[PDB]
DNA sequence: GCTGATGCGCCGACGGATCC
DNA sequence: GGATCCGTCGGGCGCATCAGC
Protein backbone atom coordinates (compact mmCIF):
# COMPACT_ATOMS: atom_id res chain seq x y z
CA UNK A 1 2.47 -2.54 -0.81
CA UNK A 2 0.00 0.00 0.00
CA UNK A 3 0.95 3.75 -0.35
CA UNK A 4 0.51 7.04 1.58
CA UNK A 5 0.87 10.07 -0.37
CA UNK A 6 3.66 12.29 2.24
CA UNK A 7 2.26 15.78 3.08
CA UNK A 8 1.72 18.71 0.59
CA UNK A 9 4.74 20.45 0.49
CA UNK A 10 3.41 23.98 -0.22
CA UNK A 11 6.77 26.17 -0.41
CA UNK A 12 9.35 26.15 -3.08
CA UNK A 13 13.18 25.07 -3.41
CA UNK A 14 13.71 29.31 -1.97
CA UNK A 15 10.96 29.55 0.14
CA UNK A 16 8.31 31.37 -2.09
CA UNK A 17 4.43 30.26 -0.88
CA UNK A 18 2.59 28.06 -3.53
CA UNK A 19 0.18 30.61 -5.07
CA UNK A 20 -1.17 28.14 -7.65
CA UNK A 21 -2.73 24.92 -7.34
CA UNK A 22 -3.86 22.67 -10.16
CA UNK A 23 -6.24 19.64 -10.09
CA UNK A 24 -6.43 16.82 -12.92
CA UNK A 25 -8.40 13.93 -13.29
CA UNK A 26 -9.89 11.02 -15.30
CA UNK A 27 -13.34 10.70 -14.18
CA UNK A 28 -14.04 8.09 -16.42
CA UNK A 29 -17.67 9.21 -17.27
CA UNK A 30 -18.38 12.60 -15.90
CA UNK A 31 -21.94 12.00 -15.11
CA UNK A 32 -21.28 8.90 -13.20
CA UNK A 33 -18.61 10.85 -11.28
CA UNK A 34 -20.87 12.95 -10.07
CA UNK A 35 -23.09 11.09 -9.40
CA UNK A 36 -20.22 9.64 -7.34
CA UNK A 37 -19.84 12.84 -5.32
CA UNK A 38 -16.81 13.42 -7.30
CA UNK A 39 -17.39 17.23 -7.27
CA UNK A 40 -17.71 17.43 -3.30
CA UNK A 41 -14.49 16.19 -3.14
CA UNK A 42 -13.26 18.92 -6.13
CA UNK A 43 -14.53 21.30 -3.56
CA UNK A 44 -12.70 20.21 -0.56
CA UNK A 45 -9.46 20.41 -2.62
CA UNK A 46 -10.22 24.03 -4.18
CA UNK A 47 -8.17 24.33 -7.12
CA UNK A 48 -7.54 26.72 -9.00
CA UNK A 49 -7.81 25.50 -11.88
CA UNK A 50 -9.37 21.44 -12.53
CA UNK A 51 -8.52 19.54 -15.66
CA UNK A 52 -10.78 16.35 -16.50
CA UNK A 53 -10.84 13.65 -19.10
CA UNK A 54 -12.58 10.73 -20.36
CA UNK A 55 -15.45 12.94 -19.54
CA UNK A 56 -17.66 11.21 -21.91
CA UNK A 57 -19.77 13.73 -22.05
CA UNK A 58 -20.95 16.54 -24.72
CA UNK A 59 -21.44 19.83 -23.48
CA UNK A 60 -25.07 20.04 -23.77
CA UNK A 61 -25.37 17.24 -21.22
CA UNK A 62 -23.08 18.52 -18.33
CA UNK A 63 -24.55 17.90 -14.77
CA UNK A 64 -26.64 21.57 -13.16
CA UNK A 65 -24.29 21.11 -10.43
CA UNK A 66 -21.42 22.20 -12.99
CA UNK A 67 -22.87 25.63 -13.02
CA UNK A 68 -22.66 25.68 -9.28
CA UNK A 69 -18.77 26.06 -9.15
CA UNK A 70 -18.29 29.84 -8.25
CA UNK A 71 -14.66 29.32 -7.58
CA UNK A 72 -14.34 27.37 -11.44
CA UNK A 73 -16.76 29.55 -13.32
CA UNK A 74 -14.48 29.53 -16.39
CA UNK A 75 -15.31 25.95 -17.97
CA UNK A 76 -14.50 24.64 -21.62
CA UNK A 77 -15.28 21.85 -22.87
CA UNK A 78 -14.53 19.04 -25.19
CA UNK A 79 -15.89 15.92 -27.03
CA UNK A 80 -15.42 14.53 -30.15
CA UNK A 81 -18.05 14.31 -33.13
CA UNK A 82 -18.00 10.82 -34.40
CA UNK A 83 -17.34 8.86 -31.42
CA UNK A 84 -19.72 10.39 -28.26
CA UNK A 85 -19.29 8.27 -25.27
CA UNK A 86 -15.75 8.28 -25.44
CA UNK A 87 -12.56 10.49 -24.62
CA UNK A 88 -13.94 14.11 -23.69
CA UNK A 89 -11.83 16.84 -21.48
CA UNK A 90 -12.60 19.79 -19.43
CA UNK A 91 -10.92 22.69 -18.14
CA UNK A 92 -12.34 24.81 -15.17
CA UNK A 93 -10.66 28.00 -13.78
CA UNK A 94 -10.87 30.56 -11.60
CA UNK A 95 -9.52 33.02 -13.56
CA UNK A 96 -10.14 33.48 -17.19
CA UNK A 97 -7.41 32.40 -19.52
CA UNK A 98 -6.21 34.37 -21.86
CA UNK A 99 -6.24 31.93 -24.79
CA UNK A 100 -7.84 28.67 -25.37
CA UNK A 101 -8.08 26.37 -28.19
CA UNK A 102 -8.40 22.48 -28.80
CA UNK A 103 -6.35 19.87 -30.07
CA UNK A 104 -3.10 19.27 -31.68
CA UNK A 105 -3.34 21.28 -34.96
CA UNK A 106 -6.39 20.05 -37.10
CA UNK A 107 -9.75 19.81 -34.36
CA UNK A 108 -11.59 21.48 -36.65
CA UNK A 109 -11.63 18.53 -39.08
CA UNK A 110 -10.88 15.84 -37.26
CA UNK A 111 -12.76 16.44 -33.68
CA UNK A 112 -11.48 14.49 -30.75
CA UNK A 113 -12.15 16.22 -28.17
CA UNK A 114 -8.42 14.64 -26.33
CA UNK A 115 -6.57 17.68 -25.46
CA UNK A 116 -7.32 21.37 -24.39
CA UNK A 117 -4.67 24.34 -24.42
CA UNK A 118 -5.27 27.17 -22.19
CA UNK A 119 -2.76 30.15 -21.75
CA UNK A 120 -2.58 32.38 -18.26
CA UNK A 121 -0.16 35.07 -17.34
CA UNK A 122 2.95 33.30 -16.49
CA UNK A 123 2.55 29.54 -18.23
CA UNK A 124 1.00 27.68 -20.69
CA UNK A 125 -1.37 24.65 -19.84
CA UNK A 126 -1.88 21.47 -22.05
CA UNK A 127 -4.44 19.14 -20.37
CA UNK A 128 -4.56 15.77 -22.21
CA UNK A 129 -6.80 12.33 -22.75
CA UNK A 130 -4.11 10.53 -24.81
CA UNK A 131 -5.17 7.82 -26.78
CA UNK A 132 -5.02 4.17 -25.76
CA UNK A 133 -3.21 1.67 -27.38
CA UNK A 134 -6.08 -0.75 -27.13
CA UNK A 135 -6.61 -4.23 -25.58
CA UNK A 136 -3.98 -6.66 -28.40
CA UNK A 137 -2.26 -3.41 -29.05
CA UNK A 138 -4.68 -3.06 -32.17
CA UNK A 139 -4.33 0.53 -31.94
CA UNK A 140 -0.55 0.93 -31.27
CA UNK A 141 1.20 1.94 -34.35
CA UNK A 142 -2.06 4.71 -34.40
CA UNK A 143 -0.44 5.64 -30.96
CA UNK A 144 3.03 5.91 -31.96
CA UNK A 145 1.88 8.46 -34.70
CA UNK A 146 -0.13 10.35 -32.52
CA UNK A 147 2.50 10.77 -29.76
CA UNK A 148 4.95 12.29 -32.68
CA UNK A 149 2.48 14.52 -33.66
CA UNK A 150 1.68 15.36 -30.12
CA UNK A 151 5.60 16.45 -29.53
CA UNK A 152 5.94 18.24 -32.11
CA UNK A 153 2.74 19.83 -31.47
CA UNK A 154 4.22 21.22 -27.90
CA UNK A 155 7.86 22.07 -28.98
CA UNK A 156 5.69 24.62 -30.91
CA UNK A 157 3.85 26.11 -27.40
CA UNK A 158 6.81 25.92 -25.26
CA UNK A 159 8.67 27.64 -27.47
CA UNK A 160 7.37 30.46 -26.09
CA UNK A 161 6.38 30.44 -22.30
CA UNK A 162 6.80 27.54 -19.90
CA UNK A 163 4.20 24.62 -20.48
CA UNK A 164 2.18 22.83 -17.87
CA UNK A 165 1.31 19.17 -19.58
CA UNK A 166 -1.10 17.24 -17.17
CA UNK A 167 -3.52 14.36 -17.75
CA UNK A 168 -3.69 10.81 -18.73
CA UNK A 169 -1.12 10.03 -20.77
CA UNK A 170 -1.67 6.70 -20.55
CA UNK A 171 1.52 5.19 -20.37
CA UNK A 172 3.83 4.16 -17.04
CA UNK A 173 6.83 5.31 -17.72
CA UNK A 174 9.59 2.79 -15.77
CA UNK A 175 8.84 0.00 -14.18
CA UNK A 176 8.35 1.52 -10.60
CA UNK A 177 5.47 3.17 -12.34
CA UNK A 178 2.84 0.18 -12.29
CA UNK A 179 3.20 -2.80 -9.65
CA UNK A 180 3.59 -5.49 -12.54
CA UNK A 181 5.99 -4.61 -14.96
CA UNK A 182 7.03 -7.99 -15.74
CA UNK A 183 3.68 -9.21 -17.30
CA UNK A 184 2.93 -5.89 -18.76
CA UNK A 185 5.26 -5.45 -21.40
CA UNK A 186 2.80 -6.42 -24.49
CA UNK A 187 -0.19 -4.24 -22.78
CA UNK A 188 -1.34 -0.89 -23.50
CA UNK A 189 0.16 1.74 -21.44
CA UNK A 190 3.83 -0.45 -20.58
CA UNK A 191 4.59 -1.44 -24.15
CA UNK A 192 8.17 -0.29 -25.20
CA UNK A 193 7.26 1.46 -27.93
CA UNK A 194 4.63 4.01 -25.70
CA UNK A 195 7.56 4.24 -22.62
CA UNK A 196 10.04 5.78 -25.97
CA UNK A 197 7.31 7.86 -26.42
CA UNK A 198 7.18 9.67 -23.40
CA UNK A 199 11.27 9.46 -23.03
CA UNK A 200 11.42 11.32 -26.16
CA UNK A 201 8.07 14.11 -25.13
CA UNK A 202 10.11 14.54 -21.67
CA UNK A 203 13.79 15.46 -24.40
CA UNK A 204 12.55 16.72 -27.13
CA UNK A 205 10.08 19.12 -25.87
CA UNK A 206 12.04 19.38 -22.60
CA UNK A 207 9.78 18.34 -19.88
CA UNK A 208 10.27 17.04 -16.52
CA UNK A 209 8.28 14.66 -14.49
CA UNK A 210 6.93 16.54 -11.33
CA UNK A 211 5.95 13.63 -9.37
CA UNK A 212 9.45 11.68 -10.12
CA UNK A 213 11.79 14.59 -9.77
CA UNK A 214 10.50 15.01 -6.21
CA UNK A 215 10.05 11.50 -5.73
CA UNK A 216 12.73 9.89 -7.85
CA UNK A 217 13.10 6.15 -6.13
CA UNK A 218 9.56 5.96 -4.50
CA UNK A 219 7.62 2.99 -5.54
CA UNK A 220 4.02 1.69 -4.94
CA UNK A 221 2.69 5.24 -6.37
CA UNK A 222 0.32 4.66 -8.54
CA UNK A 223 -2.79 7.04 -10.24
CA UNK A 224 -4.77 3.89 -12.26
CA UNK A 225 -6.36 0.50 -10.88
CA UNK A 226 -8.45 -1.58 -12.69
CA UNK A 227 -12.11 -2.21 -11.58
CA UNK A 228 -11.54 -5.17 -12.08
CA UNK A 229 -9.95 -8.13 -9.92
CA UNK A 230 -10.33 -5.86 -6.34
CA UNK A 231 -7.11 -4.17 -7.79
CA UNK A 232 -7.47 -1.19 -5.49
CA UNK A 233 -7.56 -2.94 -2.75
CA UNK A 234 -4.77 -3.86 -3.33
CA UNK A 235 -2.93 -1.45 -4.67
CA UNK A 236 -2.23 -3.06 -7.96
CA UNK A 237 -1.87 -0.20 -9.90
CA UNK A 238 -0.57 2.28 -12.20
CA UNK A 239 0.81 6.01 -12.67
CA UNK A 240 -1.24 7.07 -15.81
CA UNK A 241 -1.94 10.49 -14.80
CA UNK A 242 0.91 13.35 -14.69
CA UNK A 243 1.95 16.98 -14.33
CA UNK A 244 5.20 17.24 -16.76
CA UNK A 245 6.30 20.88 -16.37
CA UNK A 246 9.26 23.06 -18.36
CA UNK A 247 12.38 22.93 -16.82
CA UNK A 248 12.39 26.66 -15.94
CA UNK A 249 8.99 26.00 -13.97
CA UNK A 250 10.69 23.42 -11.46
CA UNK A 251 12.00 26.23 -9.15
CA UNK A 252 8.12 27.07 -8.60
CA UNK A 253 7.74 23.52 -8.27
CA UNK A 254 6.08 23.08 -4.48
CA UNK A 255 4.75 19.93 -4.89
CA UNK A 256 2.98 16.92 -6.96
CA UNK A 257 0.53 14.76 -4.97
CA UNK A 258 -1.35 11.56 -5.87
CA UNK A 259 -4.77 11.39 -4.31
CA UNK A 260 -4.75 7.79 -3.67
CA UNK A 261 -7.71 8.15 -1.10
CA UNK A 262 -10.43 10.25 -3.67
CA UNK A 263 -13.13 7.53 -4.75
CA UNK A 264 -15.66 8.09 -8.07
CA UNK A 265 -13.33 6.96 -10.68
CA UNK A 266 -10.89 3.91 -11.65
CA UNK A 267 -8.25 6.82 -11.68
CA UNK A 268 -7.38 8.93 -8.75
CA UNK A 269 -6.75 12.65 -8.39
CA UNK A 270 -3.31 14.24 -9.11
CA UNK A 271 -2.47 17.81 -7.83
CA UNK A 272 0.12 20.11 -8.70
CA UNK A 273 1.33 23.35 -6.20
CA UNK A 274 3.30 26.03 -7.90
CA UNK A 275 4.59 29.08 -6.28
CA UNK A 276 4.12 31.83 -9.16
C1' DG B 1 -40.24 7.59 -20.81
C1' DC B 2 -38.08 3.87 -18.72
C1' DT B 3 -35.68 -0.45 -18.19
C1' DG B 4 -32.50 -3.79 -19.34
C1' DA B 5 -29.91 -6.34 -23.18
C1' DT B 6 -26.16 -5.84 -26.29
C1' DG B 7 -22.01 -3.45 -28.36
C1' DC B 8 -17.91 -1.05 -27.71
C1' DG B 9 -13.93 0.63 -25.25
C1' DC B 10 -10.55 -0.08 -21.94
C1' DC B 11 -4.66 -7.12 -17.10
C1' DG B 12 -4.07 -9.65 -13.04
C1' DA B 13 -5.00 -14.51 -11.25
C1' DC B 14 -3.68 -18.73 -12.12
C1' DG B 15 -1.56 -23.24 -13.71
C1' DG B 16 2.18 -25.40 -15.64
C1' DA B 17 7.10 -25.16 -16.91
C1' DT B 18 11.73 -23.87 -15.79
C1' DC B 19 15.71 -22.78 -12.92
C1' DC B 20 19.28 -24.19 -9.87
C1' DG C 1 11.32 -28.05 -4.42
C1' DG C 2 10.57 -22.71 -3.52
C1' DA C 3 11.00 -18.94 -6.53
C1' DT C 4 10.44 -17.33 -10.92
C1' DC C 5 8.99 -17.19 -15.57
C1' DC C 6 5.43 -17.24 -18.97
C1' DG C 7 1.26 -18.05 -21.56
C1' DT C 8 -3.85 -18.41 -20.98
C1' DC C 9 -8.18 -16.74 -19.76
C1' DG C 10 -11.88 -14.67 -16.95
C1' DG C 11 -13.27 -10.25 -16.26
C1' DG C 12 -15.91 -4.22 -13.84
C1' DC C 13 -17.64 -0.10 -15.17
C1' DG C 14 -19.66 3.67 -18.15
C1' DC C 15 -22.24 5.13 -21.97
C1' DA C 16 -24.78 4.59 -26.77
C1' DT C 17 -28.07 2.09 -29.20
C1' DC C 18 -31.84 -0.95 -29.55
C1' DA C 19 -36.25 -3.66 -28.45
C1' DG C 20 -40.12 -3.81 -25.92
C1' DC C 21 -44.00 -1.97 -23.85
CL1 LIG D 1 -16.57 24.84 -24.11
Amino acid sequence: ALYEDPPDQKTSPSGKPATLKICSWNVDGLRAWIKKKGLDWVKEEAPDILCLQETKCSENKLPAELQELPGLSHQYWSAPSDKEGYSGVGLLSRQCPLKVSYGIGDEEHDQEGRVIVAEFDSFVLVTAYVPNAGRGLVRLEYRQRWDEAFRKFLKGLASRKPLVLCGDLNVAHEEIDLRNPKGNKKNAGFTPQERQGFGELLQAVPLADSFRHLYPNTPYAYTFWTYMMNARSKNVGWRLDYFLLSHSLLPALCDSKIRSKALGSDHCPITLYLAL
